């Protein structure tokens, strides 16, 4: 029952621009023996809380440029590392990672920390999973900041959320290929390719959580879950659509990384239509899949947009 390993702390000693202190939650309901890492920045008694969820194959380090902007506005910021990523523990078997394994973890984190007045900030898997959280506990969610992401429903229901899987060849097909094929996966090399504006140091931070391949079962399972969606993922994702379309009435802000070959306009415009009240998206011409690397701007504009609608 959940064989996992922990990344030696020395691997995080020379992180670039990541002065955020570690917080851990051991033995969350349904996660015995697993220690989860998360950042808790800004006023801990703040009324507003920004839940920042990362994706594949990154960690909370991805939100490092957005965190300060949010904390400065007077809000609290929670940025958790999924099991298998960042400083959280990493199950050694790919079988242990599932849509509900990661989803239930997010729900347990929300209940444990008793988060309220939440502004959900998502991208990629943070969105696939994150966008399904509100419907399970609506009163806790207030706003949404969505960057390149969608819902993992079936091809018939939403063809746009499946089409990108097979085309273009240099889009998700290439992304997935780079992650599931190399016997010796080097995430610093991966991130420099998929986020060409990263410095050598920043790229090193993405490799930091993984001393060797045995620490990458979670990294290898995520892309596979996008291509092969189980029934639970499909149903949860389909129920999520109805929520964003008929139940959601909170403030929303969308930003599109225009150079994203995976989840750009093809996926983001159909998403905008599904989220009730979603305004015209902020198009970021230079941004890639990892919109957060251009996050200071997204952070500032999201706060400005939220204030004008208070």
């Amino acid at each position: 029952m959940v064989n996992a390993i922990r990344t030696p702390d020395q691997r995080f000693s020379n992180l670039d621009q990541y002065p955020f202190s570690p917080n851990y939650l051991d033995d969350l309901p349904g996660y015995p023996g697993l220690r989860a890492h998360y950042l808790d920045e800004g006023n801990s008694d703040a009324e507003d809380v920004f839940l920042c969820l990362h994706g594949e194959p990154t960690w909370s380090y991805l939100y490092r440029k957005m965190i300060p902007v949010f904390a400065e506005s007077g809000a609290r910021v929670i940025a958790p590392d999924f099991f298998g990523f960042g400083k959280s523990d990493k199950p050694v078997d790919e079988e242990d990672y599932t849509f509900e394994f990661h989803r239930n973890f997010l729900l347990a984190l929300i209940e444990r920390l008793d988060l309220r007045n939440i502004t959900l900030v998502v991208q990629d898997w943070g969105g696939f999973l994150g966008l399904t959280l509100p419907m399970a506990d609506p009163s806790r969610f207030k706003r949404l900041i969505i960057m390149n992401a969608c819902l993992m429903t079936d091809p018939v229901t939403q063809p746009a959320f499946s089409a990108f899987v097979t085309q273009p060849a240099d889009g998700f097909t290439a992304y997935k290929y780079d992650l599931v094929t190399p016997s010796d996966l080097r995430l610093d090399q991966f991130m420099k390719r998929w986020a060409p504006t990263l410095t050598e140091a920043e790229a090193s931070a993405y490799a930091a959580p993984f001393p060797d391949t045995s620490y990458q079962a979670g990294v290898r399972k995520f892309p596979k879950m996008v291509a092969q969606r189980d029934q639970a993922c499909i149903d949860i994702s389909t129920e999520a659509i109805s929520f964003w379309q008929n139940d959601w009435n909170g403030q929303t802000f969308m930003a599109i990384g225009m150079k994203d070959k995976l989840l750009g306009p093809d996926v983001m415009y159909p998403m905008k239509a599904l989220i009730n009240g979603c305004p015209e998206p902020l198009e970021i011409a230079d941004a890639g899949h990892f919109v957060q690397e251009f996050g200071e701007q997204v952070a500032r504009e999201a706060l400005k947009h939220f204030a004008e609608t208070e």
